[PDB]
C-alpha cells in the first residue's frame, strides 16, 4: 500500500559576525529525522500517518535569506553532501573552505541569496562503518516508522563565509517520503 | 491529493425466535457513517486519516453466518438497496417479506449462508425531500470529514425470515472511501 | 425500474374585467407540485403510481382559450419561465409588462388565441438562497415521492393585458415524469 | 403502454409423515391468480398497479426446502407443467409417481434439495372444452385486469415421496407480467 | 442570456510587528461575497448588473505590496484553497505555517513580492455539512443575484511570517462570473 | 465590451372615426428614441444598463390590432421608411395617401390585421442638412447613451386609410441594440 507523499520543516540558522579581517568560514552539519516531520499521533495509531514502513527518498534543503540586499561584505561559500555522519568539524571561524573541492560542491553565493539541494540522503544503519547503498528506486531499502525511535538521515554538510554583518538563514527542509501497509487500528467507542 | 483506500467494521445481528406457526419476516435497516469507521486522531490532528474531504464510493456488507450448517427451520429473505431514509417500519414478525418485489432484491438463503451486497450508497444532505445523484464517479459531490458530525449515509435494509431457532450474524461492513487534500499539522516538540 | 408517463390536470384561470383605459397587465404566479397530479394511493402502497423517487423532465402549460373569436378589445401579454419562486408580485392593473423583457418570453395574443409553453422545471429545495441545476437529464436529481408532502416545482409566470370584458382560460398542465424503484407490497387478503 | 415487471409471493407446503412401508408418492397441484400477487388499490384506482390489461408471460415456483441437509429417509418425485386445470386426483399416498412420464418432468431431489420451474402458464378462458394457445409472445391474449374476479392461471402439479419425518418447503411464486394502458385516475382533493 | 463580465474590488490588510524572536506566522481567512462587487441598483431593478442567475467561474487574489524592497527581515508564507468554511483558527503568531503542506500550497515571499491566487471558489450551501461540486464549467449550480442576501463564496487563507517591521497589502480581488436571464424592467416615466 | 440585446416597449395609436364618405387618409410619423427603452438608473451608474456607447442595428414595429375580425368599412394604407426627419405632414383626412408611391411602401391592411415592418434606423445628427449613412454594420457610428439627452432616431410614416368606426392599435416597438464599454461603477457601502 503506497502513497508517496511530502512532509516539510522550517528552521533557522545563524552565522554571528566576527572581527577576524581574513576570510574564514564556518563550517556546521545538517541531519534529518522523520521524527521532527512526522509527529506522534494519537490511541492506538502510534504516529500521525497511518503506515508501518518508509523511505525517505529524496530532500530538499532550501536557505531562505533573511537579510536584505544591500548588505554588504559578500562571500561564497559551498554545500556539500555526505552520506556517512562523518562531516567536517563544526568550525566558527576556519581559515578555508572544506568542501570547496567536493565533488558534490555547489557555491553558496552570500548572504542575500538562495541556495537549494535536492538529493537523496541515506540512513545511518551502523556508524561504526558508514555502509550505504547506492541510488537505485527499486532495491532502496524499506525502514520501520518507529514511534519514538527512528533513525537518523544525513546528507548536507555547509561552509558560510564569515563577514561582520549577522547572516541569518530560515531553512527549510521538505522530504518526500514513500510509505507501505496501510496499518490504521479502529477500536470501538 | 486522492488516496483510495479501504476501512472495515464488525458488528452482530440476531433475529431471535419466535413460537408463531406462520411464516413470518423480521424487518430491520442499516445505515452507514464514517464516525464508526474512522476514530478520532490526536492533538492538531482531528482525525487519524490526515485529510479533509471525502466520498463514499462504495460499500461491501457481508453477512457471516454463525449458525451451523446443521440447523433447520431455513427461511428465504431478501436485501435491497434504500438510498433515502425511508425504510419499511422496523417489524419483529410480519405476515410478508416487504423487499421482495423491490428492483435491488437479493435473495438471503438462511441461516448458515453467505450474503455480500456491493453498491454505493447516498448521503442523507435533506431528509424532509431526501434528494440523491446518480452514480458517476466523476460527478459525485465531496463532503468534509468533520470532527465528530458527519452525516449518515444510508442505502441498505433487510428482512429475515424468523424460525424456531436463534439466527446470529456477524456483519462486516467495508468501505471504499476516497479522501482529498491531506493537510497534516506539524507542530513542534 | 424506469417507468417514463404523463400526467395531466385542468383548471381555470380568469382576467376580470377593468374600466381602466390605459394598456394595464395582469400578472400572476404558476407553480407545480406532484399531488395535484398523483392522488393518495390505498393500503400499505401510499401512492397511486408504486414507485419510490420521481424526477419531473418536462412540463407543458396549454391556455385553452374560452372566449369566442368575436371577442375585441385584444391585447398582447408574455409568458417567462420563472426556475426559482421568485415572481413579479401579483397585480391586478400593472402600468407595464414585466415579462415582456425576459429572455424566455413568449408573446401571448389574447384572447382567443392558444398558448403553449414547454420547459423543464427545476425544484424549490432552498427558497433562501433559491439554487437550481441546468438541464442535464444524466445528472437530474430524484426527488423522493412523499405521501402528502411533496415539494413545490416552478417554472412560469405570466402577464396579460387588462380588457373591458372578462378573459377566461382553461390551463391544462401536462407533466412528464419518470420514476423508479417499483415498490409495490402485497399482504395477504 | 407497457411495463414489464416482476410479482412475487411466498407460502408453505407440507408433506406430513406416514407409517407406511413402501414408497408412496403425495399429489397436489397449484394454480396462480393475480390476485394472490397483486392486492385491492383505493379509491378511484380499484388495483395497486394501475393498469388496465395484463398477460403473465412467465412463472418461477422456487421450492425452498425447509429440512436440514442430515435428514434421511429420501426420496425422488417429479413435477410436471399441466396447462388445462385437469390435474392428477390429490392423493396422500398413492402406490406410484403419476407425473413420471410426462414429456415436463422434472426429478425433485427430496428433502433438503432445492426444485425450480421456470414455465409460460395458460388461463382457464374455458373449463369445459380447455383449450389454450401455444407459446408467442406476439399473439399471447391480453386479459383485463379485474377488480376482484381475475381468472387463474395454470400450469404446475407435483409428486412428492413420502417419508417418515415431514418435509416442509417455503414455495417463492413469482409471475413476470406485462401491463398495457397506464389508466391513473386524478380526482381533485 | 449569458454574459461574462469581470467585477474588481481593492482592500488592505496588515501584519502588524512584533517583538517575538522566533519565526512566528500569522494566520487569518479570506472570503468573497457578491455584494462587495456589486452595488444595489435603482429602481424596478434591485441591482446594478440586470440579470436574474450568476455563478462565480473563477477569482483572482492578488497582494499587492505596499513595502519597499529594501526592507529587510523578509520571511516565507503560504497561501492555500479552503472550499469548506472552515480554515485556521486566526491567530497573532503561531509557532508554524499550518498551510505549508497543503496540496494548494504556493509560498509567499515577504514583505516586497507580489503573490496571485487564481482558482475557481465555491458557495456555503450548507456549513453544517459542508459539501461542495468539483470544477465542471458545464454543471455548476446558478445561483439567484439576490438583493441583500447573497451567499459567501469561499476558498483561501493565508499564513504571513511576522516582522519587526510593519507588512502592509492592497489586495484586489477580481471574480470573473456568468450571469444568466437579462430581466431589465422599463417602467414610464 | 460587445452586448447585443433587445429592448421593447408598447403603447396606443388610435385612428378617430370621420363622417366624410370620400376615401381619406390619417397621416402620422414615428420616431424613436433610447430614453422610452433604457429608464434612468440609480447612483454612479446613471443608466440601468450599464455601457457608455450605443448603436441601434434594427427596429421592429408592430401594430397589433385592437379590432375584431367582424368590423366592417375596411381599408387600405401604407407605412414606409423616413430616414430624415421630414415626414409629410400630420393630417387627419387626406385626399391621398402619399406613402403610396415610395419605394419603401408596405400596404397596411385594415383594421384587424397585423403590419410589421423590420428596418435599420438613422439618427438625426443635424436637422439642417439631414445626412446619414448608408446600412454597414462594420461603419455604423457609436453614439454616446446620455443621461437624459439622447438624439432622436427616426424612419416610420404611415398613412391610415379613415373608417366610421375607431381602428385602435396597441404597437410595440422593439430595438436591438449593441453597446459597448461596460462601465459599472462600484463604490463601497
Amino acid at each position: 500500500g503506497i502513497f508517496n507523499t511530502r512532509l516539510s520543516r522550517t528552521f533557522g540558522y545563524t552565522i554571528k559576525r566576527t572581527t577576524v579581517k581574513t576570510p574564514s568560514w564556518a563550517v556546521d552539519m545538517m541531519r534529518f529525522n522523520i521524527n521532527d516531520f512526522l509527529p506522534p499521533g494519537g490511541g492506538s495509531n502510534p504516529r500521525s500517518v497511518p503506515f508501518e514502513y518508509y523511505r525517505i527518498r529524496k530532500v530538499k534543503v532550501e536557505f531562505w535569506p533573511c537579510s536584505p540586499i544591500t548588505q554588504g561584505d559578500r562571500g561564497v561559500g559551498s554545500s556539500a553532501v555526505i552520506l556517512d555522519d562523518n562531516f567536517v568539524t563544526k568550525a566558527t571561524a576556519l581559515t578555508y573552505d572544506p568542501y570547496v573541492n567536493y565533488s558534490s560542491r555547489h557555491t553558496i553565493t552570500q548572504p542575500f541569496s538562495y541556495h537549494s539541494r535536492y538529493f537523496t540522503p541515506k540512513p545511518v544503519l551502523d556508524s561504526t562503518i558508514d555502509y550505504f547503498q547506492p541510488n537505485n528506486k527499486r532495491n532502496q531499502l524499506w525502514l520501520r516508522l518507529q514511534t519514538a525511535g527512528n533513525v537518523d538521515h544525513v546528507g548536507l554538510g555547509t561552509a558560510f563565509e564569515n563577514s561582520i554583518y549577522d547572516q541569518e538563514y530560515n531553512i527549510r527542509v521538505t522530504m518526500y517520503v514513500q510509505f507501505r501497509e496501510f496499518n490504521l487500528k479502529d477500536p470501538p467507542l
